[PDB]
């Protein structure tokens, strides 16, 4: 696709963009977001100042630029980003805006070093990259269980731990969504479009929340941890909104189930390769959904439930989990309270799970980082390790 003249330039100018990453990406958001202010209905301003989004330009540009020789090596991450982008209603028309400001950023930072051929080459590289995304995302759009945001009604609010509530939600009249006959794969998340009233907030806020169950008869269920303030910065915007302000009976807007996180359907129906469900904190949520599937499809499979939380009180889904585990032939229930016990290490996973195992893991950015490292050392095949981070996945690879 991209030419070697214009491909050489790209390789040759990665050292500058890698070194000037933070500045460019800061310039990019400052400009783009104060020109197109409506975009603040999509981008979460807090991502830039907290998690993995200060080097995100330099994450997604260094990745591209470094892999410019062969872009297909990133295809897995593109597909995962895709689910998020479609979930978030990112459309072909958004892409040029990004590209336009990406070049404008570089020009501002590099000055006369960013020559017309340098700019040109990136302009080119960009559309090539964007074209892969638009195409991946188009297929996802035509395959979603329903188009865009649709109004749902909050039919129940229940604490399933001291600071995690579970919302059960039902589609409103004329949303055109019949609850039963919505095929959900356990491990998919939905995405909400809220508009918080606190903290001087003026725009929409979009967040993915993993479904607790693939069963839809009584509504869709998701569970939200309260990201509190404590002694430092402010509370998480939507988690506080949901917890404090979303009342049962209120409307909420959701987009269709997204995501790649799913258990291996071939290994469900056998008893030789055990299923390992490895979770921290609210991360337990898609795993609960996955557990419910295994228990219902085949309860003879060996299951290892490895749930970590701070407390018994902060331990999510105690009733729910017990009840499902009671139904299986051979389980090992492993509950880690980090107020009493050490964090999960490789040593721990060796002793507590089998050497050959079909493993699924979920929780914070940091919990993933750790778990993937541990399982790699114990030499679990990559095919056997699967994970879904509760932040940006482009920063939980390499
Ligand atoms: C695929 C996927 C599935 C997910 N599933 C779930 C789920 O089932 N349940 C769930 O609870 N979450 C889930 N998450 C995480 C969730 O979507 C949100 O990321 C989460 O609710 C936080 O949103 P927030 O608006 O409340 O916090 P934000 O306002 O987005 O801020 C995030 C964090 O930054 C901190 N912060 C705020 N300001 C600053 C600052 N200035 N400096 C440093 N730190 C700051 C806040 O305290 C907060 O902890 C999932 C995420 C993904 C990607
Ligand atoms: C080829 C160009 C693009 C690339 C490489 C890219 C890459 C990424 C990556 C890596 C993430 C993090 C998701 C995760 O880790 O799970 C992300 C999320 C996101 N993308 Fe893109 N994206 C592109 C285009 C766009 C466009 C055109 C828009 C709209 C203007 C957009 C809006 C968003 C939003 C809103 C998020 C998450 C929410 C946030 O960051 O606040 N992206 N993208
Ligand atoms: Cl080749 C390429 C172009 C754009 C992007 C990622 O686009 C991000 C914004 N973003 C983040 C999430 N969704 C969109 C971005 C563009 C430009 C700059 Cl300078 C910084 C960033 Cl962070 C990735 C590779």
């Amino acid at each position: 696709m991209l030419a070697e003249k214009t491909r050489s330039i790209i390789k040759a100018t990665v050292p500058v963009l890698e070194q000037q990453g933070t500045v460019i990406t800061r310039t990019f958001y400052k400009n783009m977001l104060t020109e197109h202010t409506e975009l603040l209905n999509i981008f979460n301003r807090t991502n830039q100042k907290v998690g993995a989004q200060p080097n995100a330009l330099a994450t997604t540009v260094l990745a591209a630029a470094k892999n410019i020789d062969d872009l297909s090596v990133l295809m897995d991450h593109v597909k995962q980003i895709g689910h998020k982008h479609r979930a978030l209603q990112i459309k072909p028309e958004h892409y040029p805006i990004v590209g336009e400001y990406l070049l404008k950023a570089i020009k501002e930072v590099l000055g006369d070093a960013a020559t017309p051929e340098i700019i040109n080459a990136w302009g080119e590289a960009y559309q090539a990259i964007a074209d892969i995304f638009i195409t991946v995302e188009k297929k996802m759009y035509e395959e979603a269980l329903w188009p865009g945001w649709k109004p749902f009604e909050i039919t129940a609010k229940e604490y399933v731990a001291s600071d995690i509530v579970e919302f059960t939600v039902k589609p409103k009249f004329g949303s055109g969504i019949e609850l039963e006959s919505l095929p959900i794969t356990p491990g998919q998340y939905i995405t909400v479009n809220t508009h918080p009233i606190r903290q001087e907030n003026q725009y929409d806020a979009l967040r993915h929340y993993s479904l607790c169950s693939a069963s839809t008869k009584n509504g869709l269920r998701f569970a939200v941890k309260m990201e509190a303030a404590r002694e430092n910065f402010p509370a998480g915007l939507v988690s506080e909104y949901l917890h404090k302000d979303a009342k049962v009976g209120d409307e909420i807007k959701l987009s269709a189930p997204a995501g790649d996180f799913a258990i291996n359907k071939e290994l469900i129906h056998q008893n030789e390769v055990p299923l390992v469900l490895l979770s921290s904190g609210v991360g337990v949520t898609p795993l609960l959904a996955m557990l419910e599937e295994q228990v219902k499809c085949n309860p003879n499979r060996p299951i290892y439930w490895i749930q970590s939380s701070y407390d018994e009180k902060t331990q999510a889904f105690k009733k729910h989990v017990d009840e499902l585990l009671a139904e299986c032939a051979n389980v090992d229930k492993i509950i880690v309270h980090t107020d009493t016990e050490p964090l999960i290490n490789a040593a721990f996973l060796k002793e507590k799970s089998p050497a050959h195992a079909d493993v699924y893991t979920c929780g914070s950015l940091a919990f993933m980082q750790a778990m993937i490292g541990h399982l790699k050392e114990l030499e679990h095949r990559d095919d056997m390790i699967h994970y879904e981070p509760f932040g940006p996945k482009m920063s939980t690879v390499q």
